[PDB]
């Protein structure tokens, strides 16, 4: 049988993913998470958001792998745009990711460097061509690149530009970066699907509260669409 | 259960060097998740002994499955890190009290420095434990310091950076891993002490100083962790 991780950060983007599976789920508590177990179109679909930052999907996502043997890992929630052509409700696919507030400089390590590790973080191929494959058939934007993931919420004109400048990114977030990097460590598939909620900038912060609902919503219904294609 | 289960961590391979060696019996090796666990028995309790990798990601990975994959009932923490008060010296111990991730910022919806939603800014540590490390040092005549431990991913190397440590957080030292650890026992209910020995000042010459005491400093952690070990 195929087991199938699926994560958000905030309780708000794993809402609609419980939504629109329709299916019972069994409520399963472990490591100050809740687990939402059920079955779907013959999978075990095992939903839970971690709670926001790098340390809370950190733990969430090693929870999954080890404690309830998911093959595959598939990230939905919301994300800051670095880039003019990311409107709000946008979808991103991930390609690399990287922890942007990584700073080893004083040993002249690059920035986003950890010894042991790399600056960039690689997710599925195979799962981000099936999300290119059906965003062509759904007649959806849907754009791949960098996110950027640390542990601060990013509203200022200053820091987008720098996670532009150093990094490349897209986007940019809490969690995506750490869900990716614990997936490699195991060998599991991941993909890291985002919508639009804000700027990153100094209006972010009443963007997001607006738009979270929607843009939750977007990513949520995208990733429905690729457990379909598993 | 019946048996007692141990979880002992260092970020660094120098941090658990000495670890090992002190111990000085045989470990099976056990790799999973991009770590390698060093399982053996000493005095009637399995040890499980482990380096990370740096920061706070690889730390949250490795402690999460240090207690779901070995079943380790209290998790013990050795290292080295940077001193933000005068009264704590190259090779003095601390123990932390508490913890907090120094560099979370959720700033723009008005929450103080250090806090997330649905957690805390400073995470607890064992009290138990604490106090058989002050119990420890007194018998051994050794200075044991108690106070706060601030974690982030940076390597901590200004002026400027230290004193906001020291004013937003009331922090003693600085390190990349104890918030971590302890935050993730905590979600667990694992009794966890996190032990460090001081290698630099976090100042413009903590790189210079790291490099010559990180080998003499995790010594002097890492025997004083064997020590609590012993009282177990
Ligand atoms: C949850 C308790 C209820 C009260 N409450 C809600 C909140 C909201 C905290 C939200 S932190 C941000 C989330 C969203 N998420 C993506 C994101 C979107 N835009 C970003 C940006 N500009 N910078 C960084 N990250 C983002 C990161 C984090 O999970 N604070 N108190
Ligand atoms: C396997 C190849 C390793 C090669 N290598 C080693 C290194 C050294 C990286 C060391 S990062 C710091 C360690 C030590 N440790 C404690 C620490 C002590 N002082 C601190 C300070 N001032 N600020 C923050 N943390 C500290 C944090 C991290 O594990 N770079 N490349
Ligand atoms: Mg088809
Ligand atoms: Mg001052």
């Amino acid at each position: 049988v195929q087991k199938i991780g699926i994560l958000g950060a905030m309780r708000e983007e794993i809402t609609p993913i419980l939504e629109l599976f329709g299916v019972d789920f069994e409520e399963i508590p472990l490591g100050g998470n809740v687990f939402h177990k059920g079955v779907y179109h013959n999978k075990e679909i095992i939903v839970a958001y971690s709670k926001i930052g790098k340390v809370h999907s950190t733990l969430t996502t090693t929870s999954m792998i080890l404690a309830f043997g998911v093959q595959k890992v598939l990230f939905s929630g919301v994300a800051g745009s670095l880039v003019k052509d990311l409107k709000i409700n946008d979808l991103l696919v991930a390609t690399q990711l990287v922890q942007h507030d990584v700073d080893l400089s004083a040993f002249d390590h690059p920035l986003g460097f950890i010894p042991e590790s790399a600056i960039f973080i690689e997710t599925s191929g195979s799962l981000n061509a099936l999300a290119k494959k059906i965003a062509n058939e759904q007649h959806i934007a849907l754009k791949e690149g960098v996110i950027a993931s640390g542990d601060q919420f990013v509203h200022s004109k200053e820091r987008k530009e720098f996670l532009v400048s150093e990094f490349k990114a897209s986007a940019v977030e809490m969690e995506g970066a750490s869900v990716a990097f614990v997936c490699q460590k195991f060998g599991v598939p991941c993909c890291v699907l985002r919508s639009i909620s804000d700027n990153a900038d100094e209006k972010a912060g009443m963007s997001f509260d607006e738009f979270l609902e929607k843009s939750a919503h977007t990513s949520a219904k995208f990733l429905k669409s690729m457990v379909d294609e598993l």
